[PDB]
Order: structure tokens, then C-alpha cells, then sequence
């Protein structure tokens, strides 16, 4: 079957290249040399006034929080199209497709954020802006609480030096997850995941021949991402409890609803 | 535009439903199906003339075949809906909400296409099961069958064709007041376009018909009441026929209906 794994992997890579606005390849060329640097209120206003780029304005920390929601909505759209282009995802009934996306998108999002991140900050607005990690840390709690763990995960994840062909299989494995709550056809999803994981293992052997233990390291990263999302959801719950004037986008209300 | 909108819907209907009312009406008149009317003819139909959990008994076997046709028709309705203008632009969870609360209304309307007052076409029309036989089945399983014939006979008196039904079923699915809908304004907007298209189409297709468009709006309300009563019957069967299986997709559909 191993020669069908290579074609399986290539189909997933093509779904990735077709559907995601930013690749790690493009992002890393931007980050190595230019993006307008957002590092304080004045540069953020500059960036919004046209140099780089929503519910009614509230304050700076809430505004950034709203922009975080907008990127999640847009990435969910891309992840949905990516998943629909995956072998046998769209053969599942639509409710199973929604269940897999509901519980998988944030795990995928936080892994993909690593592609547009270095230790100093984050690419925004199609790579035309760069918002500094220090500026994001300087925001008001509880909003700054959600930021730093994602940088901490991303820097360690980027040390693995994956490329876009690796990430396409990695993201596919995150989505096709058999133990999501309320899944209808568990055996079918488990079977698809096993095929992706076998394809991923085969791909890493060819693409990273000298890398030690890369496949089990990635399996651990998938476990770390589930914990990262658990902690993130807890922080989102505190924001919902304590920041009642701050809006939550309807799509995110449905994702975080129990 | 409005003609083109209708034509897109009609083509999606022809592309996705194998049995049209045109094909069915040829068979039912004489332009032949093996008649299933008792245990022996059903056995002959299963043995090869015409065509699941382990056999329990006659009434449960027919009940299982009803579930199988629903599962298959839901697959077709999903693909039909995905080809509707701006349905696919809805977020996937709203698509599922519309299908969850819409498929049985559409199914019972489309059953009229393959039904006369004497029975029902089965297995691509190769078989014809009689209303008398279905009435003879054990309670509570017989309880679900007769109200569908009652609706279908009166619905067939309107003499719609496949071009009409394509818009009618699109209107059923794109329904703005389904529980838990996320983007109600967007759905209401598509629904209003379909209803205008339906009225515009009926003027051309049935110029001499009196009050046909409000007649069809009332049929949509009748279908919602028919499904409410059917769902209550199905929940009682699930309570009283504990050894009878319910397909997982039907389990997810009827979950929260009252
Ligand atoms: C590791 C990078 C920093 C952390 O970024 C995060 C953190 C959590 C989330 C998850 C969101 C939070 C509402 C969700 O729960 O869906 C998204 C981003 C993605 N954020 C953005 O895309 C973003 C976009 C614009 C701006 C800004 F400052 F330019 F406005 C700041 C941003 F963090
Ligand atoms: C107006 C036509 C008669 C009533 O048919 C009904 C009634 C309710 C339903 C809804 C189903 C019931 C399990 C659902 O809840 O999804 C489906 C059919 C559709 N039934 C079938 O497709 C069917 C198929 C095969 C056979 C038989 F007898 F040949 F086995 C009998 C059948 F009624
Ligand atoms: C195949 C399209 C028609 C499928 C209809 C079945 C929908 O079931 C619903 O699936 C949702 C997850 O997507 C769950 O959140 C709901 O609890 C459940 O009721
Ligand atoms: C676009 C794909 C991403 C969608 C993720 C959001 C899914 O939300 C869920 O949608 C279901 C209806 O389908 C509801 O039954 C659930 O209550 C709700 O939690």
C-alpha cells in the first residue's frame, strides 16, 4: 500500500496549497527578509488606517481580541475547505464533518500559528504587518492571558523544522480524530486517521531522513495541542464570565458551547 | 436571473435525485413492478426479484427498510442542497441544522412522487408495496405509514411536476426558523429568493391554476406538523420496541424534537 500512501500524501498537500491563504514557506521568506511593525497604540492605529488593513470599538485590548476572532473565523473557512478536499472526509455525513471541525479547528489553528510566528511576534494581514510579542503581552488581562502560551508552544513546535508538506498531513490527522465527542461513525474516522498517520510516518522517512524520532515527537505535539486548547477554552470561559461587554463571534459561540 | 436561479435548482434536482416524478409516473401508469402485498411476496422480493440488522420479524424488517431509504434520501438531499445558490456559502454547522430539521419534510413531500392511493414504488421502481399490506403491519410500526399516504394523495392532487418540486424542496430546506440556526438573516434571505422564484415559476408553469402558491405555502406548514407527529411516533417506538434498532443518523435527527 506504501505507493498509495505517497499519492495519498500528495493529494493532501495539494488540498493544503489550494486552500490556505498563507504557507509556512511564504511566511518564513517574509520573516527572513517588509511588514509594517505594530508595537504600540500609535502603530496599531497606523496599521488600521490603511498601512496594513468588526464589532463597535471598545478599547485596545478588546480590539486585538476581536481581530483574533476574525482570523479564527477565516481560518475555519479554510480548514473546512481543506477537510472537504481530503479522501473520505466528505464521504462522512455532514454532521460528523461538523463534529470533527468543531473539536479540531483550534488544535489545527494553534499548530498553524507557528508557521507565521517567531519568538518576537506574529505576521498579520497577509504578512503585510508584524505585531510584536511584547505589545501583545502588554494588553490588559484577561486578554493577554490567551497570547503567551501560543507563542511558547509555537517556538518549540518550530524547532522541529517541519515544512508545508509535513504540516498538511499533520493538520489532516488533527481533523480526522476518532475520539471527538458525539462522533457518529467512529470506526470510519479511526480508519481514515490511521491512513493519514501511516502516510505521515512514510512522508517523514522520505522528507526528514536524518531526523531522530520525528514521528513520535509529532504524536506528542498532537497531545500537547489538545492540552493547549483545553487551557485556552478555560481562559475563554473566564473572558465570557468577566468581560460581559465584549462580544463573541457567533461561530465561536457554537464552537465553545460545551 | 430568477429564471436562471430556478434552472440551477432544477438541474441540481435532476442531477441528484435518481427517481424523478416523471420516471415514477411512467412506471405507475404503464409506459412493470413486482407487487409486494404479503409475507410471501416480500420474501420473493428479497430473494432477488426486487433486491441490515438481523431479522427480527416482518414489521421490524419493513421498518428497517424505511430507515434505509431515509438514509439514502438524506445523502441525495445533502448533495442537492450543496448545489443551491448560497447554501454552500453557509457555515457547515448551519447547513447541518437546515438538513436536520428539513430532511423529513422534504422526504414526505417527495414520497408523493412515488406513491398512488394503492401503494409505493420501492427499489428504483422495480417493486411496488401495497398500502393494504403496510396497514397490516404490527402496531406501532403501522402507525407511521398511513398519515404519509393521506398527505401524499392530497399533495398529488396539486399535479406538480419535477420543475415545481425542485423549488418546493429547496424552500423546505432553506427555512429561516429552524431551532439553533446561527445566521438566521442569511437563511431568510435565500428562502425569500426561492419563494419568489417559486411564485414566478408557477405563473409560467401553471397559468390556469388558482391559488397554487399559497396552497404550497400551506403544504409546507402541513409537512412541519406531519414531521412533528412522526417524530413523536418514532420516539415512542424507541421507548416501547427496545429490541428494535434505530439508525444512528436517525438518532441524531430525532434527538431534541418534541
Ligand atoms: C501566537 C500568536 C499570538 C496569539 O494569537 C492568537 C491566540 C489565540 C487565538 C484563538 C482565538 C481567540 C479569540 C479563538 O479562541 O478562536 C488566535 C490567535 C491569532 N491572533 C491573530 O491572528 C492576531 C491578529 C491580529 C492582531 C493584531 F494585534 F494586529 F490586531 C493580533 C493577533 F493576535
Ligand atoms: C408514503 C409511503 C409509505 C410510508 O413510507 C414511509 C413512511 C415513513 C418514513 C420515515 C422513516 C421511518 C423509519 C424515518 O423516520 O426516516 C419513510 C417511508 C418510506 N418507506 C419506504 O421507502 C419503504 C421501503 C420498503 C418497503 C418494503 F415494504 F418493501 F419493505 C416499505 C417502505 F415503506
Ligand atoms: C447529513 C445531514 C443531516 C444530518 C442530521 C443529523 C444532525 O445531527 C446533529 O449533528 C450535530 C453535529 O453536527 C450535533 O451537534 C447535534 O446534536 C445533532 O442533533
Ligand atoms: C464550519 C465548520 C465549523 C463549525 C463549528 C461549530 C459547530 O457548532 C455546532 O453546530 C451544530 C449544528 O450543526 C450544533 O448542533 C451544535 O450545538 C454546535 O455546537
Amino acid at each position: 500500500q506504501v505507493a498509495d500512501l505517497k499519492a495519498f500524501s500528495k493529494h493532501i498537500y495539494n488540498a493544503y496549497l489550494k486552500n490556505f491563504n498563507m504557507t509556512k514557506k511564504k511566511a518564513r521568506s517574509i520573516l527572513t527578509g517588509a511588514p509594517f511593525v505594530i508595537h504600540d497604540i500609535e502603530t496599531l492605529w497606523q496599521a488600521e488606517k490603511g498601512l496594513v488593513w468588526l464589532p463597535p470599538y471598545k478599547e485596545i485590548s478588546v480590539h486585538v481580541f476581536y481581530r483574533c476572532q476574525c482570523t479564527t473565523v477565516e481560518t475555519v473557512r479554510e480548514l473546512t475547505e481543506f477537510a472537504k478536499s481530503i479522501p473520505s472526509f466528505s464521504s462522512l455525513f455532514l454532521n460528523d464533518q461538523v463534529t470533527l471541525l468543531k473539536y479540531g479547528v483550534h488544535e489545527a489553528i494553534f499548530a498553524m500559528l507557528a508557521s507565521i510566528v517567531n519568538k518576537d511576534g506574529l505576521l498579520v494581514a497577509n504578512g503585510s504587518g508584524f505585531v510584536t510579542r511584547e505589545f501583545l503581552r502588554s494588553l490588559r488581562k484577561p486578554f493577554s492571558d490567551i497570547i503567551e502560551p501560543k507563542f511558547e508552544f509555537a517556538v518549540k513546535f518550530n524547532a522541529l523544522e517541519l515544512d508545508d508538506s509535513d504540516l498538511a498531513l499533520f493538520i489532516a490527522a488533527i481533523i480526522l480524530c476518532g475520539d471527538r465527542p458525539g462522533l457518529m461513525n467512529v470506526p470510519r474516522v479511526e480508519a481514515i486517521q490511521d491512513t493519514i498517520l501511516r502516510a505521515l510516518e512514510f512522508h517523514l522517512q522520505a522528507n526528514h531522513p536524518d531526523a531522530q524520532y520525528l514521528f513520535p515527537k509529532l504524536l506528542q505535539k498532537m497531545a500537547d495541542l489538545r492540552q493547549l486548547v483545553t487551557e485556552h477554552a478555560q481562559m475563554m470561559q473566564r473572558i465570557k464570565k468577566t468581560e460581559t461587554e465584549t462580544s463573541l463571534h457567533p461561530l465561536l459561540q457554537e464552537i465553545y458551547k460545551d
